[PDB]
């Protein structure tokens, strides 16, 4: 408990193309680079030579795999994959020390879901069986690894940006990944990690929305998303805030859009013309909440011979993803035994000399439970 330091840096990334992990799977160990998705809950790598991947799963090589008999296609958008179910050994190199069998979808079949020039062949889906493909049955490798194993049912992530990395911690907290404290927001049901957001502020000044449309149709945490993604009104009530405090400088409007990039000569990007964005998520003890507070630096994310950002807040229509942009601000536990979401300052997020990401409390908020969909 409160220390892992062989977990500790365990992650990679390139910018806006997510965070992976190391992992075996297989008998003897095929070793893959697997991307990290709390937005998901199935562990679905490359099978077949895909021309983007590094490598991938070598079924016919492992002595411990056994065919499910069962396929799988999941369309999304942008994109799909189709592949086989199995099980096999899997193994975190720099995770815990234990072996599980776990589902794993064998991928044959694929359109723009691998990144031409990403070093991940696969994604570990670390949300709840309610959202596996192709049904509930299908058991998330985080449920296996907790099942098989002394593992305690949680995991917390340190997404540090910017070549990015950071810490999974697998079955616990390292102390030394976060300042001040942790503060916890209920998971409001088990499917994706979802919270409830019950108060937005642009620089202090709240947007004044019927909280339930900061969660139309849901609010979820999502190390598989790089955006702050918003619900549409509230998109657009939040530019338009974010727009008004910015107005000392100009930007083409589809910058906003995210359809356009923005520039400035290196050292004099304006971080303090924009300003911070604050949500206040419901806490753990009736009529009361607490705020996360984060930068420029985290929504203007970097991508001529100029610092070029692009604008990391964009609408949804699946409501709000707490993507890398607010990830990267702090340290997150995903604290599954308790159904929580802790959240504290991380030890590694970007900031400046003026302003840094916050994680406050309490608050005095009445009528949470309204700002929930159903
Ligand atoms: N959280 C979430 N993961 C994704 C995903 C892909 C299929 C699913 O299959 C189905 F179960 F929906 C589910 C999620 C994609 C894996 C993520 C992805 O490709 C990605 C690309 N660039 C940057 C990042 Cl941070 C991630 C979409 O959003
Ligand atoms: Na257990
Ligand atoms: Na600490």
């Amino acid at each position: 408990r409160g220390s892992f330091v062989e977990m500790v840096d365990n992650l990679r990334g390139k910018s806006g193309q997510g965070y992976y992990v190391e992992m075996t799977v297989g008998s003897p160990p095929q070793t893959l680079n697997i991307l990290v998705d709390t937005g998901s809950s199935n562990f679905a790598v490359g099978a077949a030579p895909h021309p983007f991947l590094h490598r991938y799963y070598q079924r016919q090589l492992s002595s411990t795999y056994r065919d499910l008999r069962k396929g799988v296609y999941v369309p999304y958008t942008q994109g799909k994959w189709e592949g086989e179910l199995g099980t096999d050994l899997v193994s975190i190199p720099h995770g815990p020390n234990v072996t599980v069998r776990a589902n794993i979808a064998a991928i044959t079949e694929s359109d723009k879901f691998f990144i031409n020039g990403s070093n991940w062949e696969g994604i570990l889906g670390l949300a709840y069986a309610e959202i596996a493909r192709p049904d509930d049955s299908l058991e998330p490798f985080f449920d296996s690894l907790v099942k098989q194993t002394h593992v305690p049912n949680l995991f917390s992530l340190q997404l540090c940006g910017a070549s990015v990395g950071g810490s999974m911690i697998i079955g616990g907290i390292d102390h030394s990944l976060y300042t001040g404290s942790l503060w916890y927001t209920p998971i409001r049901r088990e499917w994706y990690y979802e919270v409830i957001i019950v108060r937005v502020e642009i620089n202090g000044q709240d947007l004044k929305m019927d909280c339930k449309e900061y969660n139309y149709d849901k609010s979820i945490v999502d190390s598989g998303t790089t955006n702050l993604r918003l619900p549409k009104k509230v998109f657009e009530a939040a530019v338009a805030s974010i727009k008004a405090a910015s107005s000392t400088e100009k930007f083409p409007d589809g910058f906003w859009l995210g359809e356009q990039l923005v520039c400035w000569q290196a050292g004099t990007t304006p971080w303090n013309i924009f300003p911070v964005i604050s949500l206040y998520l419901m806490g753990e003890v009736t009529n009361q909440s607490f705020r996360i507070t984060i930068l420029p630096q985290q929504y203007l994310r970097p991508v001529s011979q100029d610092d070029c950002y692009k604008f990391a807040i964009s609408q949804s229509s699946t409501g709000t993803v707490m993507g890398a942009v607010i990830m990267e601000g702090f340290y997150v536990v995903f604290d599954r035994a308790r159904k929580r979401i802790g959240f504290a300052v991380s030890a590694c997020h970007v900031h400046d000399e003026f302003r840094t990401a916050a994680v406050e409390g309490p608050f005095v908020t009445l009528d949470m439970e309204d700002c929930g969909y159903n």
